[PDB]
């Protein structure tokens, strides 16, 4: 009960704190500012003493116990646990019994007793402090940033990628600025579209179910917490959707946001969640039937999504990364058309600072670049169907390089000359996982299609080597495998070097 209540609907329970390294992270800052780690301290000390014991001998089993209690249990100790009289008494009683054969549970008493301080004296308060109208502008977000103390992709491409990203904002949602009313309408339209998002996937995860495709284990593995954000979110638009909402903005995004935190229960599987549902997707059939082959099940929903919100199942699952970046981007609108100087925009700048932080919390547990790099990935193959991409997503991924190619053959591998007339309007992507070559318009008009394949593939592991021909622009490579070499011709004397800059770290 001490560790399977939350006192807070929607937030964790001490064990679900515990058992995230981030989270107890958070809960050790704030008990160290306070001073008052015993009971942690205690219970850590409990935990080690049990999951050593079958591989200790008795005699060490009890210099162990020995220890254990004159640092948390004795009652001259120096971290004493604050045990009631009735409750110590007992406890010290019974220890003062085992002199010989350590047991494996000789703590669970103590144990019992001080899991329940720690949730009721302390992990009750550290909850309430995440739910503060305070949190984020020295509290337990700032001491914990203060233990941690860049362009990317090179020259060439971040140019080209970059000059992408100006037509990948043309969608979606355009925040309507007319009035403060006007831009919660905004947001209650972007809340629910995301919500949409989110819901999806939770359907996608009951159809794996019913469908036997997936364990729970694995489930966990891609979904975990997805629903309880979903619930959080639908809060904040049922606040947002208010009768005169528009007069409590700043309120409301101070008390609707502190969930935010909890992302991390869904972010730490990111991106592994993408490589595992490609793996999974890549199972051959024959291992486990027509019946529960899970690839068909994966297109379905990926071909349904595209459609409907224009989003893969892959996006899907990287875009909550990003979350925090709309909210900043409403705020410094709200801020803007509010009244300068007045309460109600010191308000927002609160609610500012507190998005900046939940930015930075985000930034301390995962690889900002490499997720960037993989979401980069998936919008600019998004013509593509998942079949087609799978491969290329079921490690960490990015794009680094790309040419349009005037040229482009296949011969037999080691053919010194490519033959005359193979003039084709290509575009050659490089990437970690493995080279494409296209003739879908995939940069700059672009493809309104969701079911492309790729003219030519190779995962980067079946290039035994490439050469180039610098005097024409010429990129081969050579792949045994299937007993050809592929050249690619660049029109871009700048594209090319980029192109081989990119194979030379990557092979």
């Amino acid at each position: 009960a001490a560790t399977e209540t939350a006192i807070l609907e929607g937030w964790p329970t001490l064990q679900e704190v515990l058992e995230d390294s981030f989270m107890k992270r958070l809960l050790r800052c704030y008990l160290s500012d306070e001073r008052s780690e015993e009971n942690l301290d205690f219970l850590e000390s409990v935990g080690l003493y049990e999951s050593q014991f079958d591989k200790l001998t008795p005699k060490v089993r009890l210099e162990a116990l020995n220890f254990i209690k004159d640092q948390f249990l004795d009652r001259n100790s120096e971290r004493q646990v604050n045990l009631s009289y009735q409750i110590q008494q007992s406890i010290l009683k019974k220890l003062s019994e085992v002199t010989s054969n350590a047991p494996k549970d000789v703590f669970n008493e103590a144990k019992k007793a001080t899991e329940y301080l720690l949730y009721t004296e302390q992990y009750t308060y550290f909850i309430n402090k995440l739910n503060a109208n305070t949190i984020g502008t020295k509290d337990v977000y700032s001491l914990y940033l203060n233990q941690f103390p860049q362009p990317l992709y090179k020259p060439t491409l971040n140019k080209i990628i970059e000059i992408e990203k100006k037509s990948w904002n043309e969608d979606e949602v355009k925040r309507n600025t007319e009035s403060i009313k006007s831009l919660v309408e905004s947001l209650i339209q972007d809340e629910c579209n995301y919500v949409g998002v989110l819901t999806s996937l939770s359907e996608f995860s009951e159809i794996m179910t019913k469908k036997q495709i997936l364990g729970p284990d694995v489930l966990k593995e891609l979904f975990d917490h997805i629903p309880v954000l979903i619930q959080h979110h639908q809060k904040f638009i049922s606040s947002l959707q208010e009768a005169k909402a528009d007069e409590k903005v700043g309120e409301k995004l101070n008390s609707g946001l502190h969930f935010l935190v909890l992302y991390r229960y869904y972010l730490r599987h990111v991106p592994k969640n993408i490589a595992k549902l490609c793996s999974i997707g890549m199972t051959d059939e024959i291992e486990v039937g027509r019946e529960l082959y899970p690839l068909p099940v994966i297109e379905e929903f990926d071909k349904q999504q595209k459609m409907t919100k224009k989003m893969s199942v892959l996006q899907m699952l990287v875009y909550p990364y990003f979350r925090v970046r709309t909210y900043q981007a409403y705020v410094d609108d709200f801020i803007k058309i509010t009244k300068k100087d007045s309460q109600e925009v010191k308000e927002l700048e609160v609610v500012h600072s507190q998005l900046a932080i939940f930015q930075e919390l985000i930034n301390t547990y995962s690889d900002i670049n490499k997720i960037e790099r993989i979401s980069d990935a998936l919008k600019l193959l998004f013509p593509f169907s998942f079949t087609s991409i799978m491969p290329l997503f079921e490690g960490k991924n990015g794009i680094c390089g790309i040419a349009s190619l005037d040229r482009f053959d296949k011969t037999d591998i080691n053919q010194l000359s490519m033959s005359l007339n193979s003039r084709k309007k290509l575009t050659l992507i490089i990437l970690y996982r493995g080279v494409v070559v296209t003739d879908v318009p995939v940069i700059r008009n672009v493809s309104n299609s969701i079911d492309k394949s790729f003219y030519s593939f190779t995962l980067i592991g079946d290039i035994r080597d490439f050469g180039t021909e610098d005097s024409t622009e010429t990129i081969y490579i050579d792949v045994p495998e299937i007993k050809k070499r592929i050249w690619f011709g660049c029109e871009s004397t700048e594209e090319f070097k980029s192109c081989v800059e990119a194979l030379r770290t990557i092979l």
